[PDB]
């Protein structure tokens, strides 16, 4: 059932995956505790969960936790390069989940895999096609294919034909659509022809989505302000134990791993430009400085720019340092941060990489299609592009995809356990409140966050890993600072 | 002879990494530009025993462009980058005996093969190298032990019984490296017992790369047993204060990130030895949030660690609570099987020193009832049967930055190897001064500060460094020449 | 397992009746409409021991639509309606072990089978239910007596003596229900002596339907021996004040009309017990002209009967003159063999309490030389040899409304069963809060007044009830919320 | 006896005899008559044909007539009211020759009645004759006799089978009821066997005693038109019959009929009782007894006010047809509930009749409505669904008297009171037989039993319920102007 239906690279790699999961668990005490505490009561019993999140060894422990808490699971990765095949094999081999993921997927297969993960069959009702009850999303692709599907079906009924926007290679104003959109549209057209009520049919049983990253939250917020969000949502990224640990300390280590694997050069003494000084950019700069690099920051936000200056970093606009810098790292969550025109001005063998969720930060398409460009594969997922006029080259790590997961194996278990403990709590919250979702009356959905009580709980579960000894307030002390001995200890607007 | 590498087809990826790497190896690039026409090393036979990385192939390419004939092998069983080896053979730069994941027996055969040259006058007769590039002293050791073997072979006119026994002087099992070296020596005594002493007539010197190899040279020098001139490359300022410190700062982290799946942040990481290597390791580990705890025998180095805010303890007081252990002492028996049994569940262990001796890997592997599983390529989890607790060892205790990663980056290696080429050029030009006819003793010397500063000058443009020029009056005030040297001989930088 | 019922071909009749019944079971209809998609009981395994009537079939259907997997049996040998059981099996709504006119032996086997679940992981292993819907407490009893048996079994490493004997502690013959339960318990000790205790880990609660079952839960709670959380459904206002009262007002009459051919008008009919059931019985009997005489032990209840114009006497003073006797006490030995021997020729006897213990049927059946004839299905005339006098007993003293008729009608059962579904949802939603690690003590609780009023709201439309709404000023004056609850916790309605 | 009888199953006999003995504990009037007259046998030699629901209670009536010396033939007066174990008991003991079973077709009903009226000549094997006396309930036995006589006169007048017997329509061109077509089918058949059959029975017919209101109505109509062909006794209007059986009997048996046929709770429901006469009064009382909200319909202003005095709403069917839950007809009239009323009722409304005939409800109109879907809910209970509205109504036992169609009728006590009147009426008719002159006058009347006998029936049942009657002193008897032994009330007293 699980092996037949799953689509993975190689099932024989399962044991390596299982051994790694067990080693990782020494530090993932949040997930370990959740399994110990809830594997019998099963708070997610009966829930069909579709996950779209980089299928790493850390993610396998997340999936395992969901499974032990009673859920059935279908999973895919949210990036073509991030899957670790031995982690994927472990899940399939142990019948923990039906998996559709492998390292180095074509963009076409990426969308087929996501759609496959969203496609369920109900054994209690003639194996009728249905959707998930809950979604674990990272970047919003699962949430996007649902909403774009609903949109495609409404447009389909309106004129009783395939929408024209799904059959063209151009967008609203003559520009070539990204390959990801063309590949998603190809799947949406394929599903309209099979059943044009598919996506709307899924809304009946869908009780929520828990989003992992900043870019996904951005997408959720935009839908919410337009009144187009079709299901409840929990913003996992903005938990303190997520955004202030994963985004920061996780990248501090994983960026370096990615650069070490993709870039052969010494980082020490190099001028490295970190574009964006947010939670991710802060961790990146700290890591880079930690190994002797001279970090130059770019920012649009005056507060973040000043914070960078307070840490001793030069803050410049890209145009003033593009011709002189050695390495460029985008961490903005924005688009067109590094253009082809910027690339043409870079010094010989300047390295370029992105750590934001999507490749849009760098004009990778513009570079690959530059007339007369020459490309060489330096190593797996590292390419050198040479311009014909100047004969100068630039080296791009993993086609602009998040470098820590494209050129390395992402953040280590400890911080992923903090992030994933929030995910499990979010999934439990959405499932346990499923009765309160009413579509025949309200229809308007919102984005929320987990309570500070839970947020603090995530931190408590990981203290023993590092031998942290916490102090306990006396009754008189608690009253003095106006808090309960058991927390929460900070006001809702506290920034840590 | 015919090169022995893993796969010749990897050559293009190797040549391509060499060209990228050269963007930063301006020392070697300059030496090639300046000396490729005059070829100051023309006619020289050079045998090298040094981790065959991409950075090393640029060193080999540089020795080749300067006119030397070359034979090479790696000085560790796991440090060879196969594509780098392939690039060298593909362009006939050198005859190579190297591949990643060699057995100890094959390591010694490769080395022996790299030292074997054929007579440029005759054909059927054998000879040795003129110059040696060594890292750790293994090429130098086999030469000396070979001579020592041939001498005692003639005296008692039979195979010396220490080459046939597996136990040492104290009845304890010899290391696999010694047994495999002794196996090779026995074979050469039967094939030709004048081989090692035959090489002495044409040996003009050795240039040693690392602290541990220099230690071996100094011991042979004090006993009056050194058989050729030697240049200590490790102790150039542009080698010891850059490669050992800043190179490890980045390469230890690379090795740990590849071998150890866990987060270093917040972990109590013990760095055993706070010398040039240890200092760099500590700095890197701190750079990614680790809590570094240092062990030392030298009260000066211990105070230095404390001045950078590090706790300084004895291993026995922290072995049960620490998370990761990193040996950087260049000593032996620093981590014992008894230390390992007291470690917490899934504690990580690794060595960055030149030899595996720092950790008792043999005692671990041969512990009664031990259970071992391969976590990934060159990472093993050992589980003790009495406690059911496990420890994870990176690459069987071999230098972790080259066993689980690709070693230091090109910039610092270019500085280290620029010193190697200059040392080779020095030994070669001074060959007439080596007089064998009268048993004169040989010595260990270092490169001049003039050349040491030169190495630094050649790499300033890589990082956009702008040097200030002294005025004539300023130069006089501090009593130096405008062109250097700028510091007295005992300056520590 | 495969269901064990009388006849699957009766399914269509059952399905039609269920559909007609739903016209009045608007509590269950609404729960299905509102929760069939979200499924608040999804994945829960529910075992039910409750008279399998058409009304119960709609309860089961409701639990199923809300997501549970279900196994069901009846809590009386005569109460199952075969067409109701067939409907459930035909539609795959539940696995059923029930049929009308079961032997006492088959009754305990059916209950035991209903409690047995195939483990979804290891198809070759057994497990128990997560939740239990009980009526009278036999499911709860067999579980607790099972645990007791296994503990006593390991304590002396042999089958406990009390399970292998036909006598009770005082040498008196055990009731057939106990002998048959014990038979099953001995059979399970030999198969798997960890069965019952193994079920506890996944047991989150029991919701109890009737007064007698609640008494049993209350005794276990005070002794500290209750093994799972419990919800007392009987004592919801929308249950005890409707089903027990008005349900019996109609179903007692239906039972009597089917079993007793004689006219009720003018007869002296003794109603033993004037509680919630007796009150309804008395009202129905006098509604068709009978002269009701009440017996009571409670002075308050006795006064209430007197206030409704009924004579209140002790059984002895009227046993020789009364025509019909109806027990509604929930007690035992209310009608003894000696009472029966003093009754007039052709006196009728029936019980409406949960268990047959109210009448000494065993003593009657085993009276020496007693003659018995079957008047009709489940109606027997016993003739004493010494007096030649006869008494006519309805369905061997089993609850007459369900033994000689089809029990209460759908409207009140919907009110009772809507309470059952809410209790099950409550127990399932808070399953994570149950813990057996800390070795905790379990309790009996009741549903809130908010939910109790909601049950009533769900049934107002059935009868065209137009409810008045409080103004904001009125609500403040009587100190309540416009949306209720409207009465304090101790309010008696 | 066992030779001719047509019943379902003789093996049910033991259960029937056993129920008879249990029933007799309360049927003290019948037990007393048997004890007083089994030796003198006042009905000795009388041939009695009965058409009255063959229940256990009726078996006791037949046993009583048999003990009193009569030869008996019996059938039921409804296709669903027979209890098979009761019929079997009579056949096994040779008490009577029986033609009756539960769930007869309408064709079989009339054949059974015709067979119960046919007697073999006591002085000849070959020839056939009629009964001496008739015990009738609803008037069907009486009807077939008169219609038979009418059909014989018509047959001889035009020397051919009367054309109203061959067609299946009435004067208006409307389809005849199935009971009329099947009766005519039998009357046509008998003209071809013996066209003097019915007139030949007159010679020996000494009278009929009628049980129910509807049968009496039929008798009163024949009497007023000068067409009654034999003396008749109105049993329905004895005080110990109409004020007990009709009222208290239905109070219990309507409920038993409803509880068996209708799965729903009666409490709180709006239940319409159409007709508030002796039957309706008892019905309303029983329904209220179990919490129903009774709504009464009436054409009689006196009866309507009576219902209002007991707290019942009085409405016209049209004003409540859309909101009521259950409808019970107790009028003895026709077309009280039409198809159009049925089409307006709420989803799953229940409909039933307790009057003697199904005519009160347009059952034929419902069954033949175009596109109607019908399903059997249980034995004798059907759900009918309309195609345009998709709404349904559930009819109990095709509109036949519900207490006997869906249950087993009144209990023994009141039936004993009704049947003690029947036995007394049979004795009176038989004892006065020589006062019937067929040669002289063909002017027959309907009379009732005297108040003395009426009070006697009540006396015979007082001990069943431990009733203690007070005795008048001589001075008290003179003061209220009655005899110490009754009668105690004037003839017009209404009780
Ligand atoms: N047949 C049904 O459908 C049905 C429905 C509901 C409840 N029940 C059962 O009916 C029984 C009574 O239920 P209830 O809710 O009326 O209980 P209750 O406690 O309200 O009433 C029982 C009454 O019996 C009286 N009593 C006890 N022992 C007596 C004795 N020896 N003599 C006289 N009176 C005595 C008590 O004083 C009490 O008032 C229980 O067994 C219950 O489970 C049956
Ligand atoms: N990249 C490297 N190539 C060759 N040798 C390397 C590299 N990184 C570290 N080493 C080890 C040499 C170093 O100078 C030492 O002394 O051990
Ligand atoms: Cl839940």
């Amino acid at each position: 059932a699980y092996k037949m239906e799953s689509r993975i690279k190689d099932i024989s790699l399962a044991e390596f995956g299982l051994q790694d999961m067990e080693i990782a668990k020494t530090d993932m005490m949040g997930l370990v505790e959740l399994q110990r505490k809830y594997r019998d009561s099963k708070p997610l019993k009966g829930a069909r969960i579709t996950g779209s999140l980089h299928l790493t060894i850390e993610t396998s422990v997340l999936v395992e936790t969901l499974y032990e808490l009673g859920a059935e699971i279908r999973w895919c990765s949210c990036n073509i390069y991030s899957t670790q095949d031995h982690a994927a094999a472990a899940l399939v081999k142990k019948n923990i989940a039906t998996v559709f993921a492998w390292k180095n997927e074509t963009i076409e297969d990426y969308w087929v895999c996501l759609n496959d993960a969203m496609t369920w069959r109900n054994p209690n009702d003639k194996d009728k096609i249905c959707g998930p009850n809950l979604i674990v999303d990272d970047g919003g692709d699962a949430t996007l294919i649902l909403h774009e599907g609903v949109k495609a079906e409404i447009e389909y009924e309106k004129y009783n034909k395939i929408p024209e926007y799904l059959e063209t290679e151009l967008d609203e104003n003559g520009k070539q659509l990204s390959m990801d959109l063309k590949c998603m549209y190809k799947v949406l057209k394929m599903e309209l022809l099979k059943n044009p009520f598919r996506w709307r049919g899924m809304l009946k049983d869908l009780y929520g989505v828990s989003e992992e990253t900043t870019t996904g939250v951005l997408r959720l917020k935009i839908m919410e302000s337009e009144g187009k969000l079709l299901l409840p949502a929990i913003n996992v990224n903005d938990s303190v134990t997520k955004s202030k640990f994963d985004n920061t300390y996780g990248c501090r280590q994983s960026l370096l791993h990615g650069l070490f694997n993709g870039c052969i050069q010494m980082l020490a003494g190099k001028k490295i430009v970190v574009l964006g000084y947010g939670e991710v950019g802060k961790g990146c700069a700290q890591g880079l400085s930690g190994v002797g690099a001279r970090v130059i920051v770019t920012e649009i936000d005056p507060i973040c720019a000043l914070q960078a200056s307070m840490e001793g970093y030069q803050v410049s606009v890209l145009e003033d340092v593009v011709s002189e810098a050695d390495i460029f790292i985008t961490a903005t969550g924005n688009k067109d941060v590094i253009t082809v025109e910027h690339m043409r001005k870079m010094k010989e063998n300047a390295y370029i990489a992105n750590i934001g969720h999507f490749d849009d930060e760098i004009d990778v398409y513009g570079l690959e299609n530059y007339p007369g460009i020459k490309v060489i594969e330096v190593k797996q997922n590292v390419h050198k592009f040479t311009f014909p006029d100047t004969q100068k080259s630039v080296i791009l790590l993993c086609k602009g995809r998040l470098v820590n997961l494209g050129c390395a194996t992402g953040h280590p278990p400890l911080v992923m356990s903090m992030s994933f403990t929030n995910q499990v709590l979010a999934q439990m919250d959405l499932w346990k409140s499923r009765e309160l979702v009413d579509r025949s009356k309200n229809t308007r959905f919102f984005v929320k966050k987990l309570s500070k009580e839970l947020d603090e709980y995530v931190a408590r579960l990981h203290l023993d890993v590092l031998g942290i000894k916490l102090t306990k307030l006396t009754e008189t002390q608690a009253k003095y600072i106006n808090v309960s001995i058991n927390g929460p200890y900070k006001s809702e607007d506290y920034r840590y």
